[PDB]
Formats: structure tokens, C-alpha cells, sequence
């Protein structure tokens, strides 16, 4: 395959009893020993990097218990925890103990009520474990067991079919390998960025199996579908054979409404203006692609209400020509406690502090908003046992501080972390300072002279083998890694940073405590005031912590008067929408005021220059560099915004903030910056029918709710739209407001800034 029959997971490990430890140089090696199956069925394997142990067991996650850890990777064979059957189910290994009628099996290894033919003993290669289904014979019939019903000797099980040559409904859980479009285009892969830029990063959705070049459906469309090598065709649908079988269990379904009645299944074929539905398998009066066809386990029958895709409450297509579709009205349902407007997760909001937060000692203390890891994933959240279960709950460490997606240290390791959201990587180190000589990064390069582990024990010397004996991590073995003396040395760039053997006999390793270095000054999009970061349900957003936006810029006539936003992207330069400069093309009309938070009654601190230089983007026109008369100030009330890496493409659901100064009559916060917190939409789905029907390019990008959110126009003409990533604040978009304001059920349309940076910096160096 090589290990593609394998989950594997780093951090974890397995606890278990039916054993074999070794000594393995590779991971290959240690995966050999496991297929090599001996003694026990292999069903994981645990490596531990630093040790070159290896051990092969026969329990699973499934079976036994996960346990989070050092260095080790945890490798599970897939078929073991495959709990569906695919042709015949010959290698079928879940667990169903009912045949089809409901039946309790009995054990292989068992001679009542029935003497078997069929046991472990006979067909030791065939999986006869438990009281399981199996197929020792392969039978054209599939699973089935022998029965504890005496008069009934064995039966056929119902396991559900395996998405591995068939999808189920649209393809929402298809896993599939079928990597070739409708028209036969190979499938470009989803890491990649070439022929075509996108916003569907597998590391940004790992839950989402975006898995090599393979055809999928993250994103609720008719089916799976991918990106295509083509650069003439971005994406198409792929030809997905539909299963016969019958699909997994869904429900519960309600003749009444219960919230936006997704779960619906009554009779009501009537809107609530009172117009007759059109029937789902009908193309007249209106054309449409919500067929029973296409949404098989929607049960679009008849022209009954249904709620198939994401809306508010039930809907139908009309029989009126002049009224495509409309909402119906259900009845809501009666009392119950389990549709009480309560399910579901969502995720919260990205509160991490830009102003890097810090922690003392080991941090168990710490109570902050951080819940991003050292390389950059989002933390789960300590209540969620998805992707990993685990045991370090508020109810077990009440006073741990386990709230949200925090990062936290409730079993006393040497600094906060969190279980990661990243399904193969079960946890990590926050991205934490501990409140010259330092490290870049997690140190691989670091040569600097700190012996000493973070508990206080020195280091013990590369070349010693005594107190420790090391088979690997000596001079000779990692010439190349500055093995010298006893210094803390990352040379296998683990992610907790440089370590060494210790001098303490019952401790093998330990981390040093080295410190990031500190960096010059001011970075771009890095506030020095923590954004309050308005959360998205707000209407007109909030009032901006004052200076927590150091970028924006507001475009003034000679005569005072805000009617432009700008984002400071250097010191002597600002980029706006052209539109801005409609009025003038003289670059002494126009004055740069930065660092500001009131419109009117400036700060004394704020900085006011002249434009010396206008230029136009030439390809779209749609924005404007504006060189300042002499370079801007950089405080910690002005500083400018990070630009993006050339097309990089924000991903979906991105949030993102749009800043500026509100020409609001009637409101609370006028005069003042404001800010709105807005989701990024991506592309594909931004321009779809229902909002935007192929009116949006690349050069583009779309940002704001799709269920009723707003009706105005955010920020200002030429503001900024800034999203956060790890560290700081990029700038992806620039406010242009005539490209089409954000509308209920539309999200805005944005410059994307990603395809002008070349442009951008070109215009920079040479003038
Ligand atoms: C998920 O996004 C959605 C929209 O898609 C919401 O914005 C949501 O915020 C929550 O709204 C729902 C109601 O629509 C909840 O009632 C929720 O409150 C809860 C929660 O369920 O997460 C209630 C609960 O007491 C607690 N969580 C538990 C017990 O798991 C916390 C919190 O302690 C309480 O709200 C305080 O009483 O939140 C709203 O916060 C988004 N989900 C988030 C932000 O997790
Ligand atoms: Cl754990
Ligand atoms: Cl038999």
C-alpha cells in the first residue's frame, strides 16, 4: 500500500496486554514485524522514535484504551476498526453479533447450542473471533454466525456496505477511490494548489478525508466531486455508482416541525402565502436539481414540504410561474427531551490573543484564550471526545480550568496543551511564551549552549553512554545535528523542541527550556492592543478596541473629511479601492490619516501624510496603491497588515474581520472604527444559484452569513479585511462596496488581495 491499510496517530498510545516489544530502526521495519503475524493477531503498532522500541499488539481503540504520550506513533489496521462489509465480506472483521433477524450470535468457540463446523480451531486464518459475523465460506450471501436460538442453527447479519465501491445518498461520507471527473479529467489532489488555487486544505478539514486526488463531497453538492488537473475546467462532479443496499441508519423523522425541520417527513404540500408545491420530480414551472434522483434519503416525494438542503424551515418550488419557491409553515411538534433546540457541536469562535499570551512555571495556572498548538492546528475542545476520546474532562479535573478548546495543563506536564483537531495528531504544545541564546521555530537549527532540562537535571554529554546507553543520537550516528558536549539539541525536530539524555538515571530524556528569539520590532499584523474581536451575530458590528486595527487607514480630502479606508501595507505605502480615487487623480488630494480611532476629534499621537503617488491596478482597476509623501511612523498605534503568499486562497469558514468608520446615522459607535467579524465563503459556494449564479471571479473572494444576517455595507470603500493565521493578521480582501454589498442570505465580494501581491510588490521595488 505502504501503510495505507493503517491509521496512524501521533502522541498516542495504546495500552495494552496480549503483547510483543522490540528493538526496530524504522517504522517500515516495526510494520513488517506487525504483518509478520505471529503468536497473535497484529491489530496495532506503537513506535517509539526516540527508543527504537517497537511493540506489535493485538488490541485496538475499539478494544482497549488510548492514552495520550510521548514521541510514539500509534499505527491501527484500518480493517479492524472498518465496522461495514464490502462484496462477500470475506475480510470482513467488525463486530456484529445479530444476524439479520435480530438474532444474538453465539461464539466460534463454543459447541452450544450448536457444535460448529466452522471455528478458530479449524480456520485459524478466517477471524472466527467472539461471537462476530464472519464468512469462513465466502458465501455469495455474506456475514452470518451461528445462532443462540437452538432451533435455528446459523443465519445471514446485516452489515451495512462499505463506501469503497459505492456512495450512499449524495456521497457525504463516500471514501472512495475513484479520482477521475464525469468527463473523465484526472482529479487534481487536494494538497495541491496547481493547475488551481483553492480554499479546500486538507490540514484546514482534516475530519473531511480530502485524502490524495480522490473524489468527495465536503460540502453538501449533488455529489462527489473534485478539483481538475485541467486549467481550463476548475472542478466538476465525478461519476459515483449508487449503492442498492439500504442506507446507514438516520432518523428520528416528525409529521410536525422540530427546529428547521431537516427531520420533517409529513404530508403538507401547501407555502405559507398559500401557493401549491410543485412536485420534487417535476421540471415545470421551474427547473431545479432537488430530485429524488439526486437526494435519495431527503425523501422528496410527491410536492410535500421538505427542508433537503441547509434552510431555515421546510420549503417547496411553486406551481406559480411567478414564485420559484417559498417557506411553508409546520406546525412545530409538542414537548420531549431530546429536540429542545439542543444537539449538535459548531465549534467556538477563534478567541486566541495576537499579543502572544504567557505562562509561569509549567503553566497548570494558566487561564487564558490561547487554542492554537506550536504548529498551528486548532485545539478540540476538552468536552468533545472528536477525533479523540479521552479522559481529561472537567468532571475528572474540576478544578483545571477544562473550558472550551483552551489550552490547559491538567495532568502537570512541562507547559499548556490541548488534544489537536488534526485526527492523526491526538495532542501538542500551545503556541505559548513562558512569561543571547534562542531557537527559530522547534529548533532543529539550534546550536546555542543551554545544558540544562526543564526540571533543573543536566544534560548528560552526546558521547557518554553512561548514565544512558543510546544506540541512536550520538555524534556519529548524526553528524550534522551539533551533538556536541551535553547541549539541548532538537535533531529529529520534535515538536516540544530541543532535549537531551539526562544524568538522572530513571529519567531517559527530557526537553530544555529554549526560548523563541525575540525578533527586531514591530511585525506586520501584529497588534500591540488585543483585538476585542466582535463575535458574528452582532448587528453592525462592534466599536474596535482602540488601536487593536494599527493598519487602517482613513483616505481624507484636503478638507478633512473620512471618506475612504486603506490598509498601511509598508511604511510609504497603502492600498485602497480605486474607487476611492474616482473624485481626483491628483495624489495631493488625498491625505493618509493613521493610527486614528475617532473620525472626527483626532488623537493628538495621529499621523496625517500626503499622497505623492497613485497607482492603478491595471489588469482589474480595482484597487489602488497610494505612496505616502514621506514614510509612516511605525508605533505600536501603526503598524501594517501582513499581505498573503501570491493566490493563496483563504480556506471556507475562515473568520475574518472587516474594519472601518460607519456612516450610520441612527446608531451607537458613530464616529468610532468599527469591526465586523465575517466568515470567509469560498468560492464554489459563493457562487452558486441560490446567491450568487457564476457572477464572482478569482480575483475575488466572498465573505458574510448565508442565512440572514446583514443588509448593509460593512467598513469602507478601500477598508480592510483582515483574517487572522497563527500568529498575525493577514490582509485577504479589500472593501470595495460597488462589487456588491453583503445582502440577507449573500455573503459580500471582496479584492482578493492573494492575486494582486506580485502587482503589489512589484509597484513597491520599483517605485
Ligand atoms: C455553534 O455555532 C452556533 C450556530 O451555528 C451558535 O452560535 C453556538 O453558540 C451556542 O448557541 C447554542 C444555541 O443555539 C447553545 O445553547 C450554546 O450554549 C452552550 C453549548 O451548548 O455549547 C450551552 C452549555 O451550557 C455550555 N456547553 C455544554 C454544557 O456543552 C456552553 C456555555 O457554558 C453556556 O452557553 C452558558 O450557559 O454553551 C451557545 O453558546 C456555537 N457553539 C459554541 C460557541 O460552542
Ligand atoms: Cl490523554
Ligand atoms: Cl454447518
Amino acid at each position: 500500500e505502504p501503510l495505507d491499510d493503517y491509521v496512524n496517530t501521533q502522541g498516542a498510545s495504546l495500552f495494552s496486554v496480549t503483547k510483543k516489544q522490540l528493538g526496530a530502526g524504522s517504522i517500515e521495519e516495526c510494520a513488517a514485524k506487525c504483518e509478520e503475524d505471529e503468536e497473535f493477531t497484529c491489530r496495532a503498532f506503537q513506535y517509539h522514535s526516540k527508543e527504537q522500541q517497537c511493540v506489535i499488539m493485538a488490541e485496538n481503540r475499539k478494544s482497549s484504551i488510548i492514552i495520550r504520550m510521548r514521541d510514539v506513533v500509534l499505527f491501527e489496521k484500518k480493517v479492524y476498526l472498518s465496522e461495514c462489509k464490502t462484496g462477500n465480506g470475506k475480510n470482513y472483521r467488525g463486530t456484529m453479533s445479530k444476524t439479520k433477524n435480530g438474532i444474538t450470535c453465539q461464539k466460534w468457540s463454543s459447541t452450544s447450542p450448536h457444535r460448529p463446523r466452522f471455528s478458530p480451531a479449524t480456520h485459524p486464518s478466517e477471524g472466527l473471533e467472539e461471537n462476530y459475523c464472519r464468512n469462513p465460506d465466502n458465501d455469495p450471501q455474506g456475514p452470518w454466525c451461528y445462532t443462540t436460538d437452538p432451533e435455528k442453527r446459523y443465519d445471514y447479519c446485516d452489515i451495512l456496505e462499505c463506501e469503497e465501491e459505492c456512495m450512499h445518498c449524495s456521497g457525504e461520507n463516500y471514501d472512495g477511490k475513484i479520482s477521475k471527473t464525469m468527463s473523465g479529467l484526472e482529479c487534481q489532489a487536494w494538497d495541491s494548489q496547481s493547475p488551481h488555487a483553492h480554499g479546500y486544505i486538507p490540514s484546514k478539514f482534516p475530519n473531511k478525508n480530502l485524502k490524495k486526488n480522490y473524489c468527495r463531497n465536503p460540502d453538501r453538492e449533488l455529489r462527489p466531486w473534485c478539483f481538475t488537473t485541467d486549467p481550463n475546467k476548475r472542478w466538476e462532479l465525478c461519476d459515483i455508482p449508487r449503492c442498492t443496499t439500504p442506507p446507514p441508519s438516520s432518523g428520528p423523522t416528525y409529521q410536525c416541525l422540530k427546529g428547521t425541520g431537516e427531520n420533517y417527513r409529513g404530508n403538507v404540500a401547501v407555502t405559507v402565502s398559500g401557493h401549491t408545491c410543485q412536485h420534487w420530480s417535476a421540471q415545470t414551472p421551474h427547473t431545479h436539481n432537488r430530485t429524488p434522483e439526486n437526494f435519495p434519503c431527503k425523501n422528496l416525494d410527491e410536492n410535500y414540504c421538505r427542508n433537503p438542503d441547509g434552510k431555515r424551515a421546510p420549503w417547496c418550488h411553486t406551481t406559480n410561474s411567478q414564485v420559484r419557491w417559498e417557506y411553508c409553515k409546520i406546525p412545530s411538534c409538542d414537548s420531549s427531551p431530546v429536540s429542545t433546540e439542543q444537539l449538535a457541536p459548531t465549534a467556538p469562535p477563534e478567541l486566541t490573543p495576537v499579543v502572544q499570551d504567557c505562562y509561569h512555571g509549567d503553566g497548570q495556572s494558566y487561564r487564558g484564550t490561547s487554542s492554537t498548538t506550536t504548529t498551528g492546528k486548532k485545539c478540540q475542545s476538552w468536552s468533545s471526545m472528536t477525533p479523540h476520546r479521552h479522559q481529561k474532562t472537567p468532571e475528572n479535573y474540576p478544578n483545571a480550568g477544562l473550558t472550551m478548546n483552551y489550552c490547559r495543563n491538567p495532568d502537570a506536564d512541562k507547559g499548556p496543551w490541548c488534544f489537536t483537531t488534526d485526527p492523526s495528531v491526538r495532542w501538542e504544545y500551545c503556541n505559548l511564551k513562558k512569561c543571547e541564546d534562542c531557537m527559530f521555530g522547534n529548533g532543529k537549527g539550534y546550536r546555542g549552549k543551554r545544558a540544562t532540562t526543564v526540571t533543573g537535571t543536566p544534560c548528560q554529554d552526546w558521547a557518554a553512554q553512561e548514565p544512558h546507553r543510546h544506540s541512536i543520537f550520538t555524534p556519529e550516528t548524526n553528524p550534522r545535528a551539533g551533538l556536541e558536549k551535553n547541549y539541548c539539541r532538537n535533531p529529529d525536530g520534535d515538536v516540544g523542541g530541543p532535549w537531551c539524555y539526562t544524568t538522572n538515571p530513571r529519567k531517559l530524556y527530557d526537553y530544555c527550556d529554549v526560548p523563541q528569539c525575540a525578533a527586531p520590532s514591530f511585525d506586520c499584523g501584529k497588534p500591540q492592543v488585543e483585538p476585542k474581536k466582535c463575535p458574528g451575530r452582532v448587528v453592525g458590528g462592534c466599536v474596535a478596541h482602540p488601536h487593536s486595527w494599527p493598519w487602517q487607514v482613513s483616505l481624507r480630502t484636503r478638507f478633512g473629511m473620512h471618506f475612504c479606508g486603506g490598509t498601511l501595507i509598508s511604511p510609504e505605502w497603502v492600498l485602497t479601492a480605486a474607487h476611492c480615487l474616482e473624485k481626483s487623480p491628483r495624489p495631493s488630494s488625498y491625505k493618509v490619516i493613521l493610527g486614528a480611532h475617532q473620525e472626527v476629534n483626532l488623537e493628538p499621537h495621529v499621523q496625517e501624510i500626503e499622497v505623492s503617488r497613485l497607482f492603478l491596478e491595471p489588469t482589474r482597476k480595482d484597487i489602488a496603491l497610494l505612496k505616502l509623501s514621506s514614510p509612516a511612523v511605525i508605533t505600536d498605534k501603526v503598524i501594517p497588515a501582513c499581505l498573503p503568499s501570491p493566490n493563496y486562497v483563504v480556506a471556507d469558514r475562515t473568520e475574518c474581520f472587516i474594519t472601518g468608520w460607519g456612516e450610520t446615522q441612527g446608531t451607537f459607535g458613530a464616529g468610532l472604527l468599527k469591526e465586523a467579524q465575517l466568515p470567509v465563503i469560498e468560492n464554489k459556494v459563493c457562487n452558486r444559484y441560490e446567491f450568487l449564479n457564476g457572477r464572482v471571479q478569482s480575483t475575488e473572494l466572498c465573505a458574510g452569513h448565508l442565512a440572514g444576517g446583514t443588509d448593509s455595507c460593512q467598513g469602507d470603500s478601500g477598508g480592510p479585511l483582515v483574517c487572522f493565521e497563527k500568529d498575525k493578521y493577514i490582509l485577504q480582501g479589500v472593501t470595495s462596496w460597488g462589487l456588491g454589498c453583503a445582502r440577507p442570505n449573500k455573503p459580500g465580494v471582496y479584492v482578493r488581495v492573494s492575486r494582486f501581491v506580485t502587482w503589489i510588490e512589484g509597484v513597491m521595488r520599483n517605485n
